[PDB]
């Protein structure tokens, strides 16, 4: 149960999509900041050979991809690779790559490909996705997949993020080699290429959990039929198989009228309009449905609404 919030023509997030080939920067070996179109890339590295504290490091660009260049590590200090190392004071830490999108930009999916990490020695790591400084999604990966020509590192779970942290995790070993061999080869920001958004609406499903705590929120879809563009064409809401967090509103000429993007971890929902609509039947809002599952599994059905742009 949630009241409609009108969409608006201002402060619309720029949506970032497209595949970015991170092997095309080797001309400058070492930058503190890589600057591509829509995002920047930084790096955090070890404070010394015997200090696991993270400090600003250089992004190291090569024909294989990007890695982090710590001045010193306790062993196997690789310049072109993101490294997890143990330190003899008895604690461990990983180098970091940081993908930071430009202000007012968001992605709803990522497909990340690494290099220098398959072919024998166990290699593992994790990608964290943040939106506004909340954790939104993690993706863990490992050279137990099926070779350097194997993606499956997908994240259309949660939609919105503005920040990726890519780091290594512990592979199990002790002092010669650990998770190192891991170099970011490409990053593809998922989503269909749309027109230019003429309106935007955002709210957050925040519901009563009770005393048994939080579990998860789910995007049911949308009941709405009879929705029409202001030119009078019928609208058909739909998902792709396996991707409950993106509803497309298409117009029966095939064109996109709106998209809804949902972020389950925070409950955030974001409405993008591309064509003016006719006043939605009955109420005047587009009603989407949610199921608020529990830590047990104790369920509760509700809804969030938004009034679209209507000439
Ligand atoms: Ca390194
Ligand atoms: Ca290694
Ligand atoms: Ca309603
Ligand atoms: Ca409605
Ligand atoms: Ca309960």
């Amino acid at each position: 149960n949630a009241d409609a919030v009108s969409v608006a023509k201002t402060d619309i997030p720029k949506v970032l999509t497209g595949l970015f080939d991170l092997t095309q920067h080797s001309a400058t070996a070492n930058q503190r900041e890589l600057d591509l179109d829509g995002f920047k890339i930084t790096a955090k590295g070890f404070k010394s050979a015997t200090d696991s504290a993270l400090i600003a490091a250089d992004v190291n660009a090569s024909t294989a991809g990007l890695g982090v260049a710590s001045g010193n590590s306790p062993y196997h200090n690789l310049a072109n690779e993101v490294d997890f190392r143990l330190f003899d004071n008895g604690k461990s830490a990983s180098e970091e790559l940081i993908v930071k999108l430009d202000p007012g930009t968001v992605a709803y999916g990522a497909n990340i490909k690494f290099s220098q990490m398959f072919g024998g020695e166990k290699e593992s790591g994790v990608v964290e996705f943040y939106r506004g400084g909340v954790l939104i999604s993690t993706l863990t990966f490992s050279s137990d997949a099926a070779g350097g020509e194997y993606n499956q590192n997908f994240q259309v779970q949660q939609g919105g993020f503005d920040t990726m942290v890519i780091k290594a995790t512990n592979n199990g070993n002790t002092n010669i080699s650990d998770n190192s061999d891991f170099t970011v080869k490409s990053i593809e920001f998922l989503g269909t290429t749309t027109p230019q958004a003429i309106a935007y609406g955002s709210g957050t499903v925040a519901p009563q959990w009770g005393a048994d705590g939080k579990g998860h929120i789910d995007l049911l879809g949308s009941n709405e039929v009879g929705l029409m563009t202001a030119t009078g064409k019928e609208i058909s809401i739909s998902s792709k198989a396996g991707l409950p967090n993106t509803l497309y509103g298409e117009a029966s000429d095939g064109s996109l009228v709106f998209r809804l993007e949902f972020t389950p971890a925070t409950g955030k929902w974001e409405f993008f309009q591309y064509q003016n609509m006719s006043r939605p039947l009955g109420d005047g809002d587009i009603d989407f449905q949610i199921k608020v599952v529990d830590a047990d599994g104790d369920s509760s059905l509700g809804s969030f609404a938004t009034k679209p742009l209507v000439t």
